[PDB]
């Protein structure tokens, strides 16, 4: 029976996932009110459940049962609504584009390490992994200096996943979009040089995002940009500190940052699992009797280690090449900001192991702190040994 709040999936989902995929690789569970859902954990069939248009992201299908904005983003629409919200962004995520923001980046990676290099020891979620997605996004959607504190404490609040914490959650939620509108209406105004000012301006067809529309994709462009991101460098910085031999290599060879930051992604899962899907009817996958309503649970961790699509999966290898994981999913939905994922990441890694060759873990295995969510696979804190 998978628990995905209990003890086991919170220390290493990938081994739990895992056993799933070799022994109940399609697995009715009960999502805790109770929901029932469905664990698909081979890669194959992950892929079929990505492309089966039997599988909605909008839960009104199913249902059967303001801050409206946050469930009314593109990731909670079909086709053919989806498909015009992707096309009135995706231009701010062209290949050119956020290329264009390397120079920008390493000198944040830069700051951050002369910060670093104070000291002979750091936290690398606090000090690095953390503040360089965030300076990032500020950065991007032209958040001024001032306001980022503030920035940084709603931005915070407004993804907890404690249940308990609901009205205060909804709280920030709140304050966020008021902070957003007044960008919004100064810049369609005035025009900066950022994304907001970018999407306020945006036309495709004929159509433009209106007020509600901007809301809800800056706020998925927020929440994707600052935890999932981090997640990578932190937990892709604990993949490198455990496998010498790799970041040797990567040290060496700084050539091969492209395909390491491709196997990092793939071995370190950021987002681990994904839901957010229901079956608009009944039918039958494999023998099993998916039902109308029931929701679907992706298992990128476990379909990323599937040894009918990569070769000796449980071990590191940053030049693994080609590299088919789904870190970013597939196909529709396949993510937005993969080329500034990947970017940060470039940077990041080779930065930090070029100031600090000697970098070390300074936590034991079993000491090692994780973030308690579900989906989301993210430390808490991540202390190294820098130098003498
Ligand atoms: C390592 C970092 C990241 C990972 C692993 C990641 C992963 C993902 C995954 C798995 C999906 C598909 C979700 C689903 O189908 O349920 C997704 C979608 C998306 N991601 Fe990311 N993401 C990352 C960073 C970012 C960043 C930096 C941005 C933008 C700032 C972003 C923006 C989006 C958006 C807008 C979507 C929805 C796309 C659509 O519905 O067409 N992501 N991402």
């Amino acid at each position: 029976m998978f628990h995905p709040h209990g003890k086991e999936f919170h220390h290493n989902p990938f081994s739990v996932l895992g056993r799933f995929r070799e022994e109940e690789p399609i697995h009715r569970f009960e999502l805790k009110a109770t929901y029932p859902a469905w664990l698909i954990t081979r890669y194959d069939d992950c892929m079929a459940f990505l492309k089966d248009n039997r599988i909605t992201r909008d839960v009104k299908n199913v249902m059967n049962q303001d801050i409206d904005f946050v469930s009314d983003h593109m990731l909670a629409k079909d086709t053919p609504d989806h498909t015009r919200l992707r096309s009135l962004v995706h231009q701010a995520f062209t290949p050119r584009t956020i290329e264009n923001l390397r120079g920008s980046i390493e000198q944040i990676a830069e700051q951050l390490l002369d910060e670093m290099e104070k000291e002979n020891k750091a936290d690398i979620m606090k000090s690095f992994a953390s503040p360089l997605p965030f300076i990032v996004i500020s950065e991007l959607m032209g958040i001024p200096k001032e306001d980022r504190s503030q920035f940084q404490i709603w931005t915070n609040a407004m993804v907890d996943t404690s249940e308990g914490n609901r009205e205060l959650t909804n709280q920030a939620l709140r304050e966020f979009k008021d902070y957003i509108a007044k960008l919004i209406h100064d810049r369609r105004i005035k025009p900066k040089d950022d994304l907001i000012s970018k999407l306020v301006h945006a036309e495709e067809n004929g159509s433009k995002l209106s007020e509600k529309e901007l809301y809800s994709m800056l706020f998925l462009l927020v929440v994707a940009g600052l935890e999932t991101t981090v997640n990578l460098l932190g937990s892709g910085t604990l993949a490198l500190l455990q496998h010498k031999k790799e970041c040797e290599k990567l040290k060496q060879q700084p050539e091969m940052i492209a395909t390491a930051v491709e196997e990092l992604l793939r071995y370190t899962s950021p987002v681990v699992m994904m839901a957010n899907r229901w079956a608009i009817e009944d039918f039958t996958y494999k023998g099993h009797s998916i039902k109308r309503g029931d929701m679907i649970f992706i298992g990128i961790g476990s379909a990323n280690r599937d040894p009918n699509f990569f070769e000796n999966p449980e071990i590191l290898n940053i030049n693994r090449s080609p590299n088919r994981h789904i870190s970013f999913g597939f196909g529709i939905h396949f993510c937005l900001g993969a080329p500034l994922a990947r970017l940060e990441g470039h940077i990041a890694f080779k930065a930090l192991l070029k100031r600090f060759p000697d970098i070390e873990l300074a936590v034991a295995p079993d000491d090692i702190q994780w973030r308690k969510n579900v989906f989301l696979r993210g430390l808490e804190s991540l202390p190294v040994s820098l130098s003498k």
